[PDB]
C-alpha cells in the first residue's frame, strides 16, 4: 500500500460519485488530517480557480499530475468542448490520476499523457491533434518548469497570451524558472501570494519521569 494509493481509496470511499467538489474535499481532508501529500491544495486551488474562470481556456497543459488533485480542479471549470491535457512520468501516478478522474466524473475532459515531458512535448501537435496552447499549469519537478518553458516555445506550443500558471514558485522554489519569466520580455508575469499546502504539522513534548533503577 503506498499513500497514493491511500488517497484514492479514500475517495472512492467517501466522495459522491460524479462529484468534483466533493472528491477534491476529500482529498484535502484525507491530507489535512492523516498524511501530507503535495496536491495544490484548497488555498492555491482557489486561485487556480479564479485564473480558469478569468481565462476559459479550450486547452490546457498540465505538467505533474500526481494524484490527479489539480486535473479535477481544472476540469471541472472547463467549457464543453475544452480539454485538458496532463502529463505523468510515473505510471502509478498516472493511473491513480485517471481512476480520480473516474470517479468524479471528468475522464471524457482529460487526456492522460504517460512519459517524461521532455519527450512528450515534441509530439503533443502531432498526436494529439494540438495547435497551439490557451493555458499551461507546472506543477511537476521544479527543475523542470525552466526547460520545459524553453521546449514548448521550441515546440511552437505558445501563442501570444498563452497563460503559465506555476506552483511553488517560492517553496520549494523554482529559481531559474521566476528569474527566467520575470526578466524576459516574452512574459508578463504576476505573483499571487499563497500558503504551502497541508502545514498544520502536530509534534508533542514527551514527558520521561525516571523511577529509579
Ligand atoms: O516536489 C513537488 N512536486 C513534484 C511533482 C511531481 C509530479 O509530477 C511527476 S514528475 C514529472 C517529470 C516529467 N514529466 C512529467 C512529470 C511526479 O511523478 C509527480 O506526479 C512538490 C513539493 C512540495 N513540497 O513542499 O515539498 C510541494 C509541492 O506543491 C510540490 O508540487
Ligand atoms: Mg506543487
Amino acid at each position: 500500500d503506498t499513500k497514493e494509493q491511500r488517497i484514492l481509496r479514500y475517495v472512492q470511499q467517501n466522495a459522491k460519485p460524479g462529484d468534483p467538489q466533493s472528491v477534491l474535499e476529500a482529498i484535502d481532508t484525507y491530507c489535512t488530517q492523516k498524511e501530507w501529500a503535495m496536491n495544490v491544495g484548497d488555498a492555491k486551488g482557489q486561485i487556480m480557480d479564479a485564473v480558469i474562470r478569468e481565462y476559459s481556456p479550450s486547452l490546457v497543459l498540465e505538467l505533474g499530475a500526481y494524484c490527479g488533485y489539480s486535473a479535477v480542479r481544472m476540469a471541472r471549470l472547463l467549457q464543453p468542448g475544452a480539454r485538458l491535457l496532463t502529463m505523468e512520468i510515473n505510471p502509478d501516478c498516472a493511473a491513480i490520476t485517471q481512476q480520480m478522474l473516474n470517479f468524479a466524473g471528468l475522464q471524457d475532459k482529460v487526456t492522460i499523457l504517460n512519459g517524461a515531458s521532455q519527450d512528450l512535448i515534441p509530439q503533443l501537435k502531432k498526436k494529439y491533434d494540438v495547435d497551439t496552447l490557451d493555458m499551461v499549469f507546472l506543477d511537476h519537478w521544479k527543475d523542470r518548469y525552466l526547460p520545459d518553458t524553453l521546449l514548448l516555445e521550441k515546440c511552437g506550443l505558445l501563442r501570444k497570451g498563452t497563460v503559465l500558471l506555476a506552483d511553488n514558485v517560492i517553496v520549494p522554489g523554482t529559481p531559474d524558472f521566476l528569474a527566467y519569466v520575470r526578466g524576459s520580455s516574452s512574459f508578463e508575469c504576476t505573483h499571487y501570494s499563497s500558503y504551502l499546502e497541508y502545514m498544520k504539522v502536530v509534534d508533542g513534548l514527551e514527558k520521561a519521569i525516571y523511577q529509579g533503577p
